[PDB]
């Protein structure tokens, strides 16, 4: 049998079966997840669909096979000594029966908490702990140069298009949230500190988007026309931030993500977007 993984109890994590500390076949049907499992070296041998349609991640897992949680018949042949999903998957039971599974509860731990958790449950704790240094480090670096051009006191906005519906975002739901309220600080206005930070997340109509707007928004989206009819529109071209050109356009491919390869790209993304809002 594998040499098991020490499996600390953490808030929202739960373990069914003997987690292996070096697992060398694993399977993620958690898509938050995948990335942080890349970064400490891991042979991830199945991902989903969200990981394979991001390029950063999908450049470091060409080898996995894209599986959904229902694909019992196709994770078994894979193999796996590890699963990992989601606290919401509702078939990990089944799961379970096929190789230990580690369920993650999202938000029970913040985005760079999980990084030193999987530190502690796989015995990384070097690789961890290298890289969340350096992201300190980095990330107030890079505070102070989008702070010289925006001022320290801008707020900011994250917001996605998704379908025909507009999503404001907090600080730890992805869409860049992280990088631009945990890792440069940048305040949002009040009004989304007030009715979006607590829940995550906030479907808004369109038309009561100026009020949630202060110095700068975010967008992300999947593709560059979905939000063509909006951008157009008046109301949204009389907003001031849309005035003075403090609209920054992602790719929610990869701007989705909460993990560190997807982060990395996201942080010097989001640096060059602000510095490039002053040309
Ligand atoms: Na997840
Ligand atoms: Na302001
Ligand atoms: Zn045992
Ligand atoms: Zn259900
Ligand atoms: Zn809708
Ligand atoms: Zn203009």
């Amino acid at each position: 049998s594998k040499s098991l993984s020490p499996m600390p109890q953490i808030a929202g994590v739960t373990y069914y079966g003997d987690i292996p500390k070096q697992p060398k076949r694993v399977v993620s049907l958690a898509s938050t997840y995948t990335g942080y499992l890349k970064k400490l070296d891991m042979n991830l041998v199945g991902v989903t669909s969200y990981d394979k349609k991001n390029p950063i991640l999908a450049k470091t897992v060409k080898k996995a096979k894209q599986v959904a949680a229902t694909d019992l018949e196709a994770i078994t042949t894979l193999k796996p000594d590890l699963i990992v999903v989601g606290s919401t998957e509702e078939n990990i039971k089944q799961l379970a029966e096929i190789a230990p599974v580690i369920s993650i509860e999202y938000r029970k731990r913040d985005y760079l908490q999980v990084l030193s958790d999987f530190g502690r449950i796989f015995n990384k704790e070097g690789k961890a702990k290298k890289w969340l240094k350096d992201w300190k480090t980095k990330t107030a670096a890079y505070e102070k140069e989008v702070k010289a051009v925006t001022g320290d006191k801008a707020t900011f906005t994250i917001m996605g298009l998704y379908e025909k519906d507009v999503y404001l975002f907090g600080k730890d739901w992805g869409r860049g949230g992280e990088i631009i309220h945990q890792a440069f600080h940048y305040d949002a206005p009040e009004k989304v500190k007030t009715e979006v930070f607590k829940q995550g997340y906030l479907s808004l109509s369109q038309e009561v988007l100026p009020d949630y707007i202060g110095d700068y928004v975010v967008i992300a989206a999947e593709d560059d026309k979905t939000g063509s009819a909006l951008y157009e529109s008046k109301l949204w071209q009389s907003i001031p931030a849309v005035k003075k050109h403090h609209v920054i356009k992602v790719n929610a491919n990869v701007f989705y993500f909460t993990d560190p390869l997807s982060l990395e790209y996201q942080l010097e993304t989001l640096r060059e977007a602000i510095l490039s809002s002053e040309n």
